[PDB]
């Protein structure tokens, strides 16, 4: 695996990227911080979720690459959904493979809106998809 | 065949291109990465699909040349199909020889749209063809 | 005939042109590539079709000169034919001596269009002729 | 006659012009090519048709001068003939002395058009005459 001794997170996630196929893109904000410890590379994704609790990093795999950001870079959005059922759009993203259970969407079956919270690429994916799906049924 | 010892992918795919008739065009992003290993050239296409799992490369043969890109260069598109049946257009591309089973199109027989995902030339081919076929029946 | 020993295709097709009456015009893209082997000049046209399988060259004789291009220079076009039967225009070109069986036209007797594929001069000849014939019956 | 030993076609046709009354005008494209062989000047016109098969030269005598061009300089045209019968205009040119049996016009008695093919002066003569004759009966 890898023993980090005050090494940058970028160095650390590059060492993790050596065990991965897809590219790993670490934000500048995360790259500036350092990490120390003996980290077994049996499951790089478990390290990513581990540092959500240890350092406060968030990430999203979009199917082609792993984006790693600081949790303070997390984006929030308010998205109305007039022509699509809130449960229907949730299933749509789950069916699409875009939805991420680590960053749940905050809907309300008594209202016509929902909230998006997550890393910048996760938020952009949900919000763009929501726009597409609502306007698609607009007629 | 060819024994790669930290050689660029461009070098590697040029060595594969020596066994091929058509030109092989490797993206700059792929050309910058390197490859190591003993690769038998009994089937260059099997090496191309192999590196979809080993390195994360995608490709498309358009009938005249082989385009090789990084999987992160993969393009996505949202294409409506109002005047052509989704199954009819799928068969059209399969009949045309444009459709590629390695990059399936994502249709839905309960909706009037479908999604395109693949390397930049595969996406452009499907999307341009979709535009042609829909507008063609627009009247 | 001619023994090519790493000679340019232009040199090679010039040696073939010595046995021909009409001029042979080789593209720059083809001229840049080289060729090796003992080539009997008993039938220059058989060498031209041979290199469609060996090197991946395409060509067209327009009645006055032989155009030689790389297969990657091949052009494609989408041509509607509203006022002329698809079989009638096929026969027209066959009757005209413009049609080339090495580069078949892709029609469909259930539709009002057809596709053109071939070297740049073959495509331009079919497409210009198609325009002429359709507009000719437009009234 | 004249024994050509790698002499320009212009030199060669100048030697033929010495046996002719009318001037002989050779294109620059033809003038640049050379010719070798023992050519009897018993019939300069037979040499002109001979080189249509040997070198690929085309020519036209317009009554006042002999124009000699390369066959690749051959022009083609599409000419409609609305107010004159296709056979009537053919006879007109045959009667006029403009028509040349070495470069037949391509008519169709089931259509209202015909095609012109020949050296630049032959094509211009037929096409200008066609314009004259059609517009002449336009009323």
């Amino acid at each position: 695996g890898f023993v980090a001794k005050d090494d940058s997170l970028r160095t650390f996630f590059d060492a993790m990227a050596l065990q991965l196929k897809e590219p790993v893109i670490v934000s500048k904000m995360a790259a500036r911080k350092k990490i120390t410890g003996n980290f077994e590379f049996h499951d790089p994704n478990a390290l990513l979720e581990k540092l959500s609790l240890q350092l406060g990093l968030i990430w999203y795999f979009d199917g082609q690459a792993i984006y790693i950001y600081d949790a303070s870079e997390m984006r929030n959005a308010v998205v109305s959904l007039r022509n699509v059922s809130l449960n229907e759009f949730n299933n749509f993203l789950k069916r699409s493979g875009l939805y991420n259970k680590n960053y749940p969407l905050r809907g309300d079956n008594r209202k016509g809106t929902f909230y998006v919270s997550g890393p910048p690429v996760y938020v952009d994916m949900v919000v763009n998809a929501a726009t597409m799906m609502d306007k698609q049924n607009d007629g």
